[PDB]
């Protein structure tokens, strides 16, 4: 997260660390007992990785009582993704067991009805992603609030150029934005999962190149056909 600050402790106990041999990769988000969702390019040559993910947690690195690294049973790609794409960029993982849940882990409400986040509207996104233009990745849960970008401004030829489909939304990057290691994260608007940071390489804190988020509501019936 770039422009961002350190993030109240557990106060998103939805966040979760997608990690891949012990080392941060993805932010994810908990959207049911035993699922998490985040981004298709995370797993990218991931090969036979050991995939898990740290729920509970702020620091990465200290003991906290809520902590829990859970294994992966299933990593559920979407169908349609592709290597080369930014379309269809949703991952679902099957935690190995349902999460122990508390005050600081439990899955968020979710996006159904596929209607647009409104121009404007304030959302928040969280990460453990790098911090600057040095990539230095910091230890802790860092969060910033973004407003959503229009899609018709998000599309122009400066900005990205037609690439936004119904399917997608934007938030503003003017120096506030996510970043490398936020991919996969939670885009949440009044307490409600609204967009996952796709996890395409894309310049951190450009106002001309906006945040780009898989609108969750657009792929509802999916996410309902991999859990059944
Ligand atoms: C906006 N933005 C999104 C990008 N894509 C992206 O993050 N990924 C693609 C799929 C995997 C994930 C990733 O590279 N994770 C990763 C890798 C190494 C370390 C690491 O920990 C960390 F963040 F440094 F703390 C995280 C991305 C890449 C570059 C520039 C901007 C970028």
């Amino acid at each position: 997260i770039l422009g961002g600050r350190e993030a109240e402790a557990h106060a998103r106990p939805y966040m979760a660390s997608v990690q891949l041999n012990g080392a941060h990769l993805c932010g994810g988000v908990l959207v049911a007992e035993q699922w998490v969702l985040s981004a298709a390019h995370c797993l990218e040559d991931a090969a036979d990785g050991k995939v898990q993910v740290l729920l509970g947690a702020h620091s990465l690195s200290q003991p906290e009582p809520s902590k829990r690294l859970y294994d992966v049973l299933r990593a559920v790609p979407h169908p349609d993704s592709q290597p080369d794409t930014i379309d269809h960029d949703l991952l679902l993982l099957q935690l190995s067991e349902k999460a122990t849940l508390g005050p600081a882990v439990r899955p968020l409400p979710w996006q159904r009805v596929d209607r647009d986040v409104a121009p404007g509207t304030l959302c928040d996104v969280a990460g453990w992603g790098i911090v600057n233009h040095a990539g230095r990745r910091p230890d802790s849960l860092q969060h910033v609030l973004l407003p959503v970008l229009d899609r018709a401004t998000c599309n122009r030829r400066t900005h990205h150029d037609g690439a936004i489909t119904e399917r997608l939304m934007c938030a503003e990057s003017n120096r506030r934005d996510s970043c490398k290691g936020d991919s996969g994260g939670p885009l949440v608007c009044g307490g409600v999962l609204e967009g996952v940071v796709t996890s395409g390489s894309r310049v951190c804190g450009n106002r001309k190149k906006p945040g780009i988020y898989t609108r969750v509501a657009s792929y509802a019936a999916w996410i309902d056909s991999v859990l059944a």
